[PDB]
Order: structure tokens, then sequence, then C-alpha cells
């Protein structure tokens, strides 16, 4: 128990995500559906979702920013062509 307050909510066939709409508080809540339900990594890797959105289980891995960059100027007109003012 943390957040999301709601009952444990019911989810349709066709499914791979877990997270539910409800009105909660006079605010429209995210609930819970059975703690692990299939997600789009069901005939990927193990599909166990719970707590609003898709998540994946067997399988971990992380990646990081190893390039980038910045611009000075993202156009070398150093105008806009909506007004067609110079």
């Amino acid at each position: 128990d943390s957040e999301f307050p709601c009952p444990r909510k019911q989810q349709p066939a066709g499914n791979s995500e877990c997270s539910y709409y409800c009105e909660m508080n006079g605010q429209w809540k995210l609930g819970k559906f059975q703690n692990g339900a299939r997600c789009d990594y069901n005939a990927v890797k193990d599909g166990v979702c719970n707590e609003g959105l898709c998540y994946a289980s067997g399988d971990s891995a992380s990646n990081t920013q190893n390039q980038g960059g910045s611009r000075r100027q993202e156009n070398e007109d150093q105008g806009d062509d909506e007004w067609d003012r110079k």
C-alpha cells in the first residue's frame, strides 16, 4: 500500500498493460488489476504488470547516452518563412 486507491479492477480480453480507470475522491484515478497481469512482454519475455504502466520480468537491461551534442541554431535560413518578411 502506497497510492492508487480503488478496489481490484476488471481487465477485458486482448489486454497487455495494467492500469485502470475509476473515480476516487472526485478525480479520475488509476487502479490495480490482479498483481502481475500479462503485458506486451508476454510473447517475448515473461509478462507481470501492475500499478499503472507496462512491465517486463525475467530479463532486465538499461541503456545510457554515450553519444550527444548541442546545436546553436536549428536553421541556416536565420528567419521564419511563415511571416515571409525580411
